[PDB]
Parts: structure tokens; C-alpha cells; sequence
DNA sequence: AGAAAGCCATTAGAG
DNA sequence: TCTCTAATGGCTTTC
């Protein structure tokens, strides 16, 4: 298991503020900028969306 | 069709 | 011990 840095998490949460779903093109940009795999980005949003439906 | 992505519940590792 | 969330697996949906 990898722990995400405060920076990685912020960038991701800032993006989620705009699109709760990512495009393949956007997912690739974020994966590179944050040094995570596309799978991790996909899962982060999967989880974030779940938290959102139960936390809002 | 079939590959890719999403929904969920649940697991388990880090601090 | 306990909390939070990265990750997993099976279905289901989208293209």
C-alpha cells in the first residue's frame, strides 16, 4: 500500500471539484504530473465518488 | 461482441 | 487499539 502525499491528495481533490469523472486524456496527464499509475487515479476517483454519495 | 470503466462491499496496511 | 483509505474482486454498464 502506498500513502499519498498531501500534495498528491490536494491536486486530486482540486480536480474532483471540477470533474467527478475523468477523461482518458485527463487521467493520463494527472497520472504523470503526480507520478501515480492510471490505475491509481482511476481507483482514487472510484473511492472519492463513493465517499461523496455517502458524505453529501 | 468485447474491451474498458464504473459501482459496491469489503479487506488490510500505515500512522 | 483504532482510524482512515489504498486496493481488491465480482458484477454491471458504457462504447
Amino acid at each position: 500500500r502506498q500513502t499519498y502525499t498531501r500534495y498528491q491528495t490536494l491536486e486530486l481533490e482540486k480536480e474532483f471539484h471540477f470533474n467527478r469523472y475523468l477523461t482518458r486524456r485527463r487521467r493520463i496527464e494527472i497520472a504523470h504530473a503526480l507520478s501515480l499509475t492510471e490505475r491509481q487515479i482511476k481507483i482514487w476517483f472510484q473511492n472519492r465518488r463513493m465517499k461523496w454519495k455517502k458524505e453529501n
